């Protein structure tokens, strides 16, 4: 439960964590993601590949799919442009620790036997349930495309072919998630992590809603992000600078200040962070400044490799 | 980051801008004092930690066994407190402890030691030894003589810092009032004894030896005070702070929630003052942790 613990920690759900005991009594097991390439990577982006590292420190084995065919299909530009973006993002995800199989979706999601399956699985899927599963996926298009809905098939079907115990994605993909389940012959066990927050507090981190820190980010540009971002007093849901300080900080946490309002602050948890925060013991702006200065040590090491 | 590492779980380090610059030397040292124990508890455990946690922090670490003390207090003969001592030694390399050991009949009793002892008594007024006793503390000579006999012992020493509980605060003050080199000093809080009586000690019970079987282990903490949504002077709960690692998980049954992974001591209290964790599962929880955590150092003696 050393390893169990890793893999739970921080996660919205998993379906079902008595599925997930049982993979665990293996000495081969497999788990995957996919993203879309996506030009800039963030937060978002970050807090997964640290939960496929937490998934490979308990003996799996990780495939990070770049999925550049689902890019396509979601109308992020031509395939020889998505795919150098995916390149950008394998290395990426390589400087944030993450030593594994990256493999374009095109690699194999054009086979034969896959586009077979997905023909079949297309009988069986309905049109609502298919648009459905892509309201918060999808690129927004006032005229829908045929390809909104062949691609959540697409997403059930890259398990099966792969044989993965375990997939791995944001709460945003739960939908294909339960269609999967209920589809496929072999039950795979879902880790859904959260969906953070975007800067100003209006819905989600997402590379086009300019709302995110992206990894690559200079000490300036975080520091300036933080300084606007929505952080009202006392309140934690929706909260992003609470969000970053609960997901990726490392305690614990000095925050500094002058003896005419309680001093210097050594904070042991998030936990305690929380209390302060929601008791107005620690103001929004000290929260910040405390948070922008983490956050950039924190990435210091991904920026030193791009 | 070193400063931090050194602060967890202190009660008070006089100062902390002081402690700054001495971790700016490449050459540093802290010092201790132990009276020899026939068992080392979890008390003297929380102490150990952090003289480890300055070893870390690059601190060449002194301990002084205090068996003139002990031979004072009635403990013994000083070949026998010399036994218990060289025990002790044994207990802190199991608990991972690299020191340097001094017995105080070593050097407290030297003559140019003692006439710096009286040139100290000649300089400290009544009034201010007193004072720094006022907490410790018909009362007999020997109260007053106890401090200078502290304040000398620092400035044989000449540690970078001193390190104890904060009873020895007022003795601790005076040091840095008296003596030319300012030593920082590091205040540890002290454990409730598992009877919630008072603070852990040796009494039949009341304290978890770090050698302690499994068995005894979770013998004892079964019949410790630990009262529903109580944290304050719960020993239970103050186990919880000062020795798990974190995050650790509880079983519990799903009709209150399922298992319950704690992320920090802080988290596990809040659900405990809200009552919403029992004792008995605190307990049991508390107790295969505390097994495991010391299950090394059993093994090493
Ligand atoms: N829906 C994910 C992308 C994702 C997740 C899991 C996958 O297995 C995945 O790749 C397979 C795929 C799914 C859907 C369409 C196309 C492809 N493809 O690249 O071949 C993509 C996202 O929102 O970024
Ligand atoms: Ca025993
Ligand atoms: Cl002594």
């Amino acid at each position: 439960m050393d390893e169990f613990e890793m893999i739970k920690r921080n996660t919205s759900e998993i379906i079902s964590e008595e599925e997930l005991r049982e993979v665990l009594k293996k000495d081969e097991k497999s788990a995957a993601i996919g993203f879309e390439p996506s030009g800039k990577i963030h937060l978002g982006h970050y807090l997964q590949i640290k939960k496929m590292i937490d998934l490979q420190n308990a003996g799996f084995d990780i495939i990070i799919i770049l999925a550049d065919l689902a890019a396509y299909l979601n109308q992020k530009g031509e395939l020889d442009e998505i795919r150098k973006i995916g390149d950008y993002n394998k290395k990426v995800f390589e400087a944030m620790g993450l030593k594994a199989k990256y493999v374009y979706g095109s690699e194999f999601a054009l086979d034969k036997d896959y586009t077979l399956n997905v023909y079949r699985l297309a009988l069986k899927t309905t049109l609502k349930r298919a648009r459905r599963s892509m309201e918060l996926i999808a690129r927004e298009d006032e005229n829908p495309k045929v390809a909104e809905v062949i691609y959540p098939i697409m997403q059930v079907n890259a398990a099966h072919y792969m044989g993965v115990d375990v997939n791995v994605g944001g709460m945003e993909q739960r939908k294909i998630h339960m269609l999967q389940r209920e589809l496929l012959p072999k039950k795979v066990v879902c880790i859904h992590n959260p969906v953070l927050t975007g800067l100003d507090g209006e819905g989600k981190m997402s590379s086009s809603k300019g709302n995110f820190i992206a990894v690559d980010d200079s000490p300036e540009e975080i520091r300036a992000k933080i300084k606007k971002a929505y952080c009202p007093a006392g309140v934690v849901e929706g909260n992003p600078i609470m969000e970053i300080a609960k997901y990726f900080l490392e305690y614990p946490l000095t925050i500094k200040r002058p003896e005419k309002f309680g001093g210097d602050l050594t904070v042991n948890s998030y936990e305690e962070l929380e209390s302060l925060f929601k008791n107005k013991e620690l103001h929004p702006m000290r929260l910040k400044n405390a948070v922008a200065e983490e956050l950039i040590k924190i990435l210091e090491p991904i920026r030193k490799r791009l």
